[PDB]
């Protein structure tokens, strides 16, 4: 009756369940991980309900010692919007989607439109539309998109971008005539002003010249390339840059924000053309601050020279090679580097020194194929850019939060609020004095990251860092805690930065008399799915790099990154790749042996043997293509 079936919705109610996410492996029974120590086991014909990496919640089934845990609610699922490799015969077609830990091929069938005979080996987008935990009869995918066959060589770049549902082309761009508002644009021109970029750029964003002063006091006048001088709110290109954000860069090919016609060119600042600029001019001294001696100024100016990192960091301490060929682009020379050498001591002694690990670039034939991986150095024309770009982004930040109180300010907090005394207790184990009270404040954030420095290496620094948030981007100004700002406001690129392009329309609205709410959201969340398809691609262009040297003896140097349970994870210092290293190859009696997730450390006889941050060599035991994963060995 009524009586027996409210009963029995009681009983199955109050019945044990725990939630937690299911972590499969190449065995048939897997497990459902509570937390900390909890898993459950998940039997074989239990498995068959569920995918690694789902979310549920289970019954928990009684027994002497060894509990079950059977599926009973998907709270949230592992696969909805993804790729893989189609397989089957014409009528009943399978999906293998791609990720290490997912073996099984989902049935599927394309959408309706979707009209692309699918072959075997394609690669597919899918959306998930049937779980067996959502009373299906089986796992169901519908292939919605063709990215590409099989054997095709250009995979790394098509997956990623349709995975992460990235444009793969630029912005249509009729390119309209040029705006007029109240442009008292100056003249700057006559003064030899230079570019200090890369080789291969046809877009120089940005311009640099210094004067000569009578005492003691310098003058660097930063000049940036005016986009918004064209492009208008509104503008079908201004609604199309703020759907992408960031120009997506990739391994030797990359999305731009706005269309080529304004980059290499209208926009472009290139060798004696005349070109609309907007530019910033600063004095500096022997420590090196700036008052109110910045006036931000829409210019125009005729480049002289077209300036290369190399040629210009040769010249800067003496080789054989490069010589400027005039005397005012020379002089020039010698401007910029006394100005960026006084620069660093600023930065140093009132915010936060860099150390930006060092970019690695793939050297690509026309084909993809991988010729060589460098690591882009960090010489003194770079610093000398760098430290130019970063004071005169500085500029802007004070300026605006003036008039506005709006802006395009990136904020970094630093420590979760939460973790605020699991962090002053972290460091008292290592001995080290810090108040949980000031911590927070920038003055202590900073203070901390000094005495860090002090540390015989990185590793104190590397544990701390689990407890910081991420770098936000914000309407209203804040600190740049990781950056040792009060306020930071970018306005260097905003070609790739949209950000940058409405800090543009921002600083015209200065020199004259809010962007809106969800703006910031899809800017963080591009700058993300930027940030995964650069990496995703590099993971397949380093294991097919590495693959001839799987098995071989080749040593490389690896930083240890991260330790695990089961093991740890090195990047190759001479080309970035990143390895795993299992525990049964870091020592061979595993009661012996203990990795701490927790601890950074890898014990070995109840000894520290690795920790993150330690520089070891290793050699490639093996690297899988189909997977994309590296495994490696410490030398021995
Ligand atoms: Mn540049």
């Amino acid at each position: 009756n009524p009586l027996l079936a409210q009963l029995k919705q009681q009983l199955h109610s109050q019945t044990p369940r725990a939630e937690g996410v299911v972590k499969a492996t190449e065995k048939g029974f897997g497990f459902l991980e509570v937390d900390a120590q909890k898993s459950y086991f998940i039997p074989p014909p239990q498995m068959k309900k569920v995918m690694h990496g789902d979310r549920i919640i289970a019954v928990i089934h009684s027994e002497k010692e060894r509990e079950s845990a059977e599926p009973e609610e998907l709270v949230e699922p592992f696969l909805t919007r993804f790729v893989g490799k189609v397989q089957g015969k014409n009528d009943r077609l399978a999906i293998v989607p791609d990720h290490p830990l997912l073996k099984d091929a989902i049935p599927c069938r394309a959408a309706r439109g979707l009209n692309h005979e699918f072959k075997e080996g394609d690669w597919a987008v899918a959306e998930m539309r049937r779980h067996p935990l959502k009373g299906d009869r089986s796992f169901y995918a519908e292939l919605t998109q063709y990215i590409t066959f099989g054997d095709d060589h250009f995979v790394p770049w098509w997956v990623t971008l349709a995975r992460h549902n990235l444009e793969k082309e630029a912005p249509d761009g009729v390119a309209t005539e040029m705006l007029d508002e109240g442009l008292v644009r100056e003249d700057l021109t006559a003064l030899d002003f230079v570019t200090i970029d890369s080789a291969s750029t046809e877009d120089m964003d940005d311009a640099l010249f210094a004067k000569a002063l009578p005492d003691d006091k310098l003058q660097l006048i930063v000049a940036i390339a005016d986009p918004t001088a064209w492009i208008a709110e509104g503008s079908k290109l201004d609604k199309a840059a703020k759907i992408r954000a960031f120009t997506n860069y990739l391994p030797g090919f990359n999305i731009p924000m706005l269309p080529r016609e304004l980059s290499d060119d209208l926009c472009s600042l290139r060798a004696n053309e005349v070109r609309p600029v907007l530019a910033c001019r600063m004095t500096l001294s022997a420590d090196g601050t700036i008052e109110d001696n910045i006036e931000f100024f829409a210019a125009t100016i005729e480049s002289k020279a077209k300036l290369v990192y190399d040629q210009v960091s040769d010249w800067l301490e003496n080789t054989g090679d490069w010589q400027p060929e005039s005397e005012a682009i020379a002089e020039q020379v010698r401007l910029l580097a006394q100005i960026c050498q006084r620069r660093g001591e600023w930065r140093h002694n009132h915010a936060l020194v860099f150390k930006d690990r060092p970019d690695y670039r793939f050297i690509l034939g026309e084909k993809g194929e991988v010729l060589d991986i460098v690591a882009e150095p960090r010489r003194i024309a770079n610093r000398i850019v760098e430290e130019a770009m970063i004071a005169a982004n500085i500029c802007a930040a004070r300026v605006l939060r003036d008039k506005l109180g709006f802006g395009i300010y990136n904020v970094h907090m630093g420590f979760d609020p939460a973790n605020a005394d699991a962090l002053a207790a972290l460091l008292k184990t290592h001995g080290l004095h810090v108040d949980a009270e000031e911590v927070l404040t920038l003055d202590g954030f900073c203070k901390l990251r000094r005495e860090l420095d002090a540390q015989p290496t990185g590793f104190l620094d590397s544990r701390i860092r689990r407890f910081q948030s991420f770098a936000e981007i914000s309407t209203e100004p804040g600190p740049h805690f990781g950056l040792g700002l009060e306020a930071y406001a970018t306005w260097t690129s905003p070609i790739r930065k949209y950000g940058d392009m409405i800090n543009h329309r921002l600083l015209k609205a200065v020199i004259k008399g809010r962007p809106q709410d969800e703006i910031t959201v899809q800017m963080a969340e591009r700058r993300r799915l930027n940030r995964m398809a650069e990496r995703d691609v590099g993971d397949w262009l380093y294991a097919r790099f590495l693959k001839d040297k799987a098995g071989t003896d080749t040593r490389f140097a690896a930083e240890i990154v991260d330790i695990s349970r089961g093991g740890m994870r090195v990047r190759l210092v001479d080309n970035g790749a990143i390895a795993f290293i299992p525990a049964p190859f870091l020592h061979a009696v595993r009661d012996e042996l203990v990795c701490s997730q927790e601890n950074g450390t890898v014990q070995i006889k109840g000894e520290t043997v690795y920790k993150v941050t330690d520089v070891i060599d290793v050699t490639i035991a093996e690297v899988r293509m189909e997977t994309r994963s590296i495994i490696a060995r410490p030398v021995a």
